[PDB]
């Protein structure tokens, strides 16, 4: 743990973290809706559909063990109600033992499977209702069919979004959760994975929401010390002068104009077993980007964001938890991040300067806001020394995703073709979306530069991110490598919050790798 | 069919030139296990080097000449090398003491060449062709291509090689001296041979689609556009027929009609059918975009980087449909129906045209709130759907300079495609990678489905906030498509080659061998 | 001739003032040898003082009044200077027991006044004239300019006098002017020339200021008409049907947009003597700019002031009568402007269509904004088929001369070192600025079109005013041929008027 | 080489010292090049020795009297040649 240093006294010194979370005081019981479902305690809300009949009226099918809620249940009732999704209707009543109950549904609308995306709304619409009342339980009755990974992402993004961060607020919680769902024993083994994805996705967003003033390299680095002495992995800073013997002129030039000293992050999980596949995970680490001389200024450049530019060592962070927590056999894994902060001042690199990665290959400064490819190349090039089966990079690259994928979908590139079909399949279980783009090598001759060996950025060429796959594959010789740009899809624009996007994509890569 | 003009000078017609150079040109294909005669114009060996980058060049061809095989000797040729792209160009006597010249072309040191790779190689030919007044040429293949290659090979050769001079006055071209004769020399030629007059005519399909893009909007307008597609259909002796805007009023194509309100030149929605002689299986729809100029309409075209002056090319999806229309039209393909659609009008701003804001009515009875009258493709494109769905068809495949997004996206290589059936969208996949014109699968995200919703319409035409342009667009032309499988070709950073500062004909061969291989 | 209307209330001529106030100006100049005579209405001397800066006052001149003489005594004078620009005024009694105003206007401490210093001069002394009910004006000379720079003063003092109020719906000018310098009779030819040079500069105004609502293709042909009536010149107008024949394609499809229908102007003054050199002057006559599809609307295009994009036509107009006035000999010229407006319509022409100009070269538009080379373009290849000697267009062409020469000095541009020079020295003797400017033949390439035979504009180079010129060069075969770019001075943006300009440069050039 | 016309056939007027070279520089082998400002072709043959040698031509346009502009164009054209050659020996000869 390195001092942070301060302008003025009043300036943090290091990031406020959560770790104990009410999530992790909810206890949750699944139970089989073949049984029937008991109301007595807190509120009961139930997740019907109509098939066909789109904003339909709601029908609840399941019978419950009270002769007032079944009353209020009936099909008179309830048909006054329609099940467009997001849609949802609570009343608090009596039940046959005179205590206050809450009873409600929320629409599920009329397609029979819930995608990723409709089932967030569900969510929402349920949050919606826990975040306007103090009850001690939640009861949620599955009226729909749901496999396992789409319930197991149900309550992780039921627990992420009920979660409220307030660690900067300053001028209750359900107790318990039960589920009535269908075939209850085997959904039971995914609520305890759900816990740890969730925190692991919160942690991230801990990191990312958290201000570049309290999230800079020292602080950041400190924090990723403090969570590697909590799991019990092997971690290693390596400071400024570790950094020029290693030689990573790309990785140091971006951070010269910074006040906080630049921090390679290194944290290694090794099973307790043979070692098989060896893992690096690398997440760019941008404390904030104000896009350097070439300066944030332009409309729609949204320079007060850039807190977020550390959201891919948000989630290899992230990932590090849920593995230090799942403790993964036959795998060795390291987890790192080039962090500094692209900074205005005397110190700082200037657009045209030509810089050497640790590789020996000279670049071209074509934009100072081109600032995390550089601090990625170096990494990548570290990372290929370890020695490792997979280099799997994740970052806010290039904003022409927004263009392209938009802020749903994260885009993956690659060398690597089953490594690519691996972070496909991890999409698809972990219910973070991805999709495949295409590394065109036609557009490499826009990367030749006249002086340096390598062009930083094309000066013509408009895919600029597909131009930058090109960029990074130049750092990878001889080793699978995928890169995910996660740009698009980091921040949630509408609910003013981050995603923790990556976390739970990568657990499960590693997981099921 | 007659023309509008606002002055006496004003074109009348479209000027098309059928009977190409390229046409003229007699092509021989030799096998080169007999060896190669070398005697009149230029004689180039395609040559590379596997495994050795840069490595030396080595003729492996048998030469029935003595003095030509001596000069080709390794010894001599070692200075040389087989970098790709890389040619030079030799003089000397053959053994009847004449001139010949002699040449290669570097192929590189990759054993199978990309689609980009046989284009670059192409062009260094292509070079040697330019500057220099040559009766025949000769090329010998050293090495090993496929038949989709080695006909991808004749396709880029004529497409570069022709020059269009169509709208030259008194800056024409006074050396333009093409070619009489083509000779090839390649291993197993007798599997090649079919290949030839299969370029020729994907060629010229090509060229076609070439032809109607590059000429401006005040030659290339809705009405001669149509009449254009009418001559072709007679020439070929396709079903067709044009509709006007009495007939479409009638078919209450609202969105379509709005969008060309404000032109001095009438909508025509340009229907062409090719029927096999045979047992039908798959009937296709095949919809083209064509905006024969876009101003933008009041939602004008004035941002920088909007390319306004280019903006003659937003009929490149029709005349990419007309030009699989002359393809399919030529080789005849059995066991299949092809419609080939397109709404053809043009975006201008008048006091008739259609403003921003503007609800209108489609065939289908959706109304939609226009939001930018900028995003007039997809409203076009609307009543053609609905138009292609009441034809009782098996696949509707529309391509359409649609989405500026695509350069930001894909670029100016790849064209995106999307769709609502996972076999329709291979079989475009399958069809690009036989065509060698590179397509990559888009998806069509439905979360965005909502910020399409309308307060008082229907349906939005464009969304407020996303900005994932090319998938949002999709979004809305799925809503036009009620139960058929569906396929979305966006061209739009593709169609213009920005180098080369002409259109590139894309879709042409796409659509054909999409056709033909089903 | 009969302009068209979109409602009754639309205006169907251009205003014109003919008999302007100027001209019921009776001018009087007497020689300082002899003493000056004052009393009635306002008299002002212009003094300097060579050497001292703010030195003070002296009054150089005999004054043929005892009571005058010694209230402008030097020991009097002396505390005020003769800083330029300033301006006192000074109440007394004549010998005649008069009440007489009397004053002053600074001319610096340079013995040799230039342009600029004598145009401020002339301001200070309007000045004078605009608040204050005179009846007669008398300017003592106690300074010394020569012929040239003496018209220069009246021209600009009757140009600056004299307020346009053509359009003002919601008054006393002088009646005569006494000038008193030394070599009067040297200098009395000079004042009918700056009466004729002041309304052809005046002229001219009154056309660029008049609004596109009211100048029109249609009504500035017909004014152009009547101008030549009120001469005796030669004149044609060819309508569409003309233009059609005579396959103008550039110049038809700049109006195809348009209201208005083409009007080609084609006045002729030919000398009733053996003819020597012929001359044409060709204008650029776009009665408003709007842009076409490449509109106007980016930030600084000013659209608001493309109603004087005709004042290349103006200015050819404004020569047209100098020199039908002032009858030269041994030369015929013609005066040519293809006039027109550029729309926005769905009959527009667009970017990227491809036109064909009247000497067979087809052109690619980039930029429908670019009309002006376009218009040039077959008037350059009419004005060739004159058979003239001298081919000279004066146009609006390029705001890139706000950024080269800037508000003063306009852009000449030629095929011909010899004609370049007559304008330069044409410059020089009728005091409108003018500065030579390269046709940088490197910039050619970037006008090569891929389909037709050469590009409208470049897509590259910046320097839009060469560029512009080498397109023009391109429609002139085998002519001495100049071209004026007077984009940046056309318009006096601090005064909020036209400058006429170009009037007196193109007179003094046939003269 | 120049034509004073406008992309003019390629005329060689100086005398080669040798036959194999001057076989390759007659007017009707040449006559098939263009002088349009820029353009140019070099072919490898081999000479009276036998030797290899690679003989070309650099298009100097119609003008008689080249600019600065227009002689920076033909010397890029022969860099080209240059830098796509491993030549031990270049000669300009000067028509
Ligand atoms: C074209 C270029 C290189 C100038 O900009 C980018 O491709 N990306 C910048 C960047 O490199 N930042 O370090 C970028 C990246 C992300 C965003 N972004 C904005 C919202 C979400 N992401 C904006 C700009
Ligand atoms: C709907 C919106 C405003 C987001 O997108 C567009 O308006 N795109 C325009 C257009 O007119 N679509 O019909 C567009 C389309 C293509 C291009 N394009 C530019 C080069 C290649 N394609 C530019 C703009
Ligand atoms: C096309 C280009 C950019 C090379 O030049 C112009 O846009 N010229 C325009 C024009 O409309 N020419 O017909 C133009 C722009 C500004 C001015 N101008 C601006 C202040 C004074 N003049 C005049 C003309
Ligand atoms: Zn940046
Ligand atoms: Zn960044
Ligand atoms: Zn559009
Ligand atoms: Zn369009
Ligand atoms: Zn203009
Ligand atoms: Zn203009």
């Amino acid at each position: 743990a390195s001092e942070v240093p301060q302008v003025v006294s009043l300036d943090p010194t290091s990031i406020p973290i959560e770790y104990n979370t009410p999530i992790h005081d909810i206890k949750v019981q699944v139970y089989d809706i073949k049984g029937g479902c008991n109301v007595e305690e807190g509120l009961t809300i139930f997740l019907v559909n109509n098939p066909g009949k789109e904003n339909g009226p709601v029908k609840i099918s399941s019978k419950v063990n009270d002769k007032q809620v079944s009353e209020f249940l009936k099909d008179e009732n309830m048909e006054k109600f329609n099940v467009k999704l997001g849609t949802s209707k609570h009343f608090y009543m009596f039940n046959d033992n005179k205590n206050s109950v809450a009873v409600g549904y929320v629409g599920c609308g009329s397609v029979a499977d819930l995608s990723e995306a409709d089932m967030k709304r569900v969510v929402l619409s349920l949050v919606t209702m826990l975040h306007d009342n103090k009850l001690s339980k939640l009861t949620v009755v599955f009226e729909i069919n749901v496999d396992k990974n789409l319930f197991r992402f149900f309550l992780e993004t039921l627990f992420y979004e009920y979660m409220t961060d307030e660690r900067f607020k300053s001028t209750e919680y359900i107790k318990h959760l039960g589920v009535y769902i269908n075939n209850a024993d085997t959904y039971k083994e995914e609520v305890e994975k759900a816990r740890v994805y969730y925190f692991g996705t919160y942690y991230a967003s801990q990191l990312i929401a958290a201000p570049s003033n309290y999230c800079n390299p020292v602080s950041l680095s400190n924090a990723a010390v403090e969570l590697a002495q909590k799991l019990n992995l092997e971690y290693k800073i390596l400071g400024v002068k570790e950094l020029e013997e290693l030689k990573m002129g790309a990785y140091l030039s971006v951070g010269k104009g910074s006040m906080y000293p630049n921090k390679f992050i290194h944290l290694t999980y090794k099973s307790k077993g043979d070692v098989k596949k060896k893992i690096a995970l690398v997440g760019k680490g941008i404390t904030f980007d104000s896009g350097g001389y070439n300066l944030k200024a332009a409309p729609g450049s949204m320079i007060d964001l850039m807190k977020f530019d550390m959201s891919g060592c948000a989630a290899v962070l992230g990932c590090a938890y849920c593995v230090g927590t799942l403790k993964p056999e036959n795998v060795e894994i390291h987890f790192l991040s080039a962090v500094c902060e692209n900074m205005v001042s005397k110190n700082s690199y200037r657009p045209g300067d030509i810089i050497t990665a640790s590789n020996g290959k000279t670049i071209e400064v074509g934009n100072t806001d081109a600032e995390g490819r550089l601090t990625l190349a170096d990494a990548l090039v570290y990372a290929e020394k370890l020695g490792v089966d997979y280099i799997v990079d994740i970052a806010t690259l290039t904003g022409a995703m927004l263009y392209s994928l938009g802020t749903s979908y994260a885009g993956v590139f690659g060398n690597n073709e089953e490594l690519i079909n691996k972070i496909l399949q991890s999409s698809k279980t972990s219910n973070e979306p991805v999709w495949w783009l295409p590394i065109i090598n036609e557009y490499r001759a826009t990367l030749n530069s006249k002086y340096a060996d390598i062009n930083q950025i094309s000066s013509s060429v408009k895919a600029s991110s597909i131009v930058a796959s090109l960029f990074l594959k130049e750092f990878v010789q001889n080793t699978a490598w995928a890169h995910i740009d996660i740009a698009g899809v980091s921040w949630n624009f509408k609910a003013r919050k981050p995603k923790g996007f990556g976390v739970r994509l990568l657990t499960e890569f590693v997981l099921n790798d």
